[PDB]
């Protein structure tokens, strides 16, 4: 990564806060994550030997409710990680109006050299060793890159062992299997809160979305459900699709699903037939009218922001974008999506599954879609209208929406004073 994750968040939140009337106090104590947890996870190999990785569980406020966040697993991952996707948990749990504070987990490990008993006994000792700081109304965790909802369970089946089924184990984490207390849309939550995002500025930039280019970084869990909702929902045309070893690309647009298939049965989606193979510096330089980063965070920076050529760019991943890079892009007239507002629909539908886990009930698909929608609308339109009234960049504008209502917390909790 170009600069430090975490010194790159805090440097977002003092450039926002410039705009805004906040205590020195109340900024000192929001530019640093209130409990920091690193642990040991030991657990035994297929060979019998046992080996011990780096776990990190950082909640960076909990001033308006429980922290929530993802656990990441990457080899690659480092604490500036965890801290600075936990801060901005926390604005992305303000936005959009939910009784949570912020929170991150993951472990530095490369998953894909494990086997699928290495996995679950990594996650049930993560769960042990992090047992302390979590809970259903301390702190839930979910999915994110390189997990998924069979982690999920595991961790969910190791509390509830822990915690001898005293209380609603089945919140303490989200984005779990249906059977095990599940909930429906969450497997395409933060793709539908992009698309609806992608709508909303669409609307607000007067431009008809229907035939026109989408190109999307990462094919995981977010890109690929963003790629097909794109090109079901918004009628839109999926140009150019990408992961970790490269992207395809095609004038006349792809098919989310074969792409899938094609990267199931080969392990990328490199060489797909029809397609052109590029880089993923390729992809981002592409002449289209949408484009989302999916992926790794950082990766646009003053080395490729002049060379964007989309008109509306969704930060789908948690901080791809520097400050830098956001003053070339708004100077250049290209509207962003902030990246804790416009993959907010993950956690949205995260904590819709939190409520009808602590409450014993269950909705339907529908229910689910209307919520979502209801509460993307509204804070998209909070942070339009916002980074219109004071003339700010987009970024900026959702932390006033954010930052303030966390802010209102702590004054409501006697934490700051003033
Ligand atoms: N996970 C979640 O539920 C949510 C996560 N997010 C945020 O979004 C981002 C992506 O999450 P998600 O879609 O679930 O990821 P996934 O766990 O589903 O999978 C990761 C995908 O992105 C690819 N990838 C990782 N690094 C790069 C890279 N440097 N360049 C190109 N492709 C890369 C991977 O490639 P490959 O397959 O080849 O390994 C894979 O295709 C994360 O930053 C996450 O924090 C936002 C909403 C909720
Ligand atoms: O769904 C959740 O609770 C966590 C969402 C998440 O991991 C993220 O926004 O990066
Ligand atoms: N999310």
């Amino acid at each position: 990564v170009e600069i430090d994750p975490f010194e790159m968040a805090v440097k977002q939140l003092e450039r926002a806060a410039q705009y805004m009337d906040i205590s020195e106090e109340a900024l000192e104590w929001l530019k640093k994550p209130m409990r920091i947890v690193e642990v040991s996870v030991p657990i035994e190999m297929d060979d019998g030997s046992v080996k011990v990785f780096t776990g990190f569980r950082v909640q960076h406020n909990w001033a308006r409710g429980p922290t929530k966040g993802g656990i990441r697993w990457h080899p690659a991952e480092t604490l500036s990680t965890v801290k600075a996707l936990a801060t901005w948990m926390t604005w992305k749990v303000a936005v959009v109006d939910l009784p949570y504070g912020g929170g991150k987990g993951g472990i530095i490990v490369n998953p894909k050299e494990l086997s699928e008993r290495e996995q679950e006994r990594l996650a049930r000792a993560y769960i042990r060793a992090v047992y302390d700081v979590i809970g259903p109304w301390t702190d839930i965790p979910a999915p994110d890159v390189y997990t998924n909802p069979k982690i999920m369970g595991w961790m969910m089946d190791e509390y509830e062992t822990i915690m001898r089924r005293k209380g609603p184990a089945f919140g303490v984490i989200t984005g779990k299997p249906l059977s095990i207390g599940g909930s429906l849309g969450r497997g395409t939550a933060t793709a539908q809160g992009a698309i609806f995002t992608i709508r909303e500025a669409a609307k607000a930039l007067g431009i008809d979305l229907k035939g026109k280019k989408i190109a999307v970084q990462g094919y995981g869990n977010a890109g690929y459900y963003t790629a097909k909702l794109a090109k079901e929902q918004l009628g839109m045309t999926v140009v150019a699709v990408s992961d970790s070893r490269g992207g395809i690309y095609n004038p006349d647009g792809l098919d989310p699903d074969e792409v899938l298939k094609w990267k199931r049965e080969h392990g990328s989606v490199k060489d797909f037939p029809g397609a052109t193979n590029i880089t993923n510096e390729e992809l981002l330089e592409l002449e289209v009218d949408v484009l989302a980063p999916a992926a790794i965070e950082e990766v646009i920076t003053e080395k490729n922001a002049d060379n964007i050529k989309a008109k509306i760019v969704a930060e789908v991943a948690n901080g791809p974008v520097t400050p830098e890079a956001d003053d070339i892009l708004r100077e250049k007239g290209i509207l962003q999506i902030p990246d804790f507002l416009c993959n907010a629909g993950g956690v949205t539908v995260s904590y819709f599954e939190w409520v009808q886990n602590i409450n014993g009930y269950y909705w339907t698909e529908e229910e689910v879609r209307e919520k979502l929608d209801k509460k993307m609308t509204k804070a998209f339109w909070e942070v339009y209208n916002t980074h219109k009234d004071k003339n700010i960049h987009m970024r900026d504008a959702a932390y006033v929406v954010a930052v303030s209502r966390v802010y209102q917390a702590m004054k409501d909790r006697g934490w700051v004073k003033k």
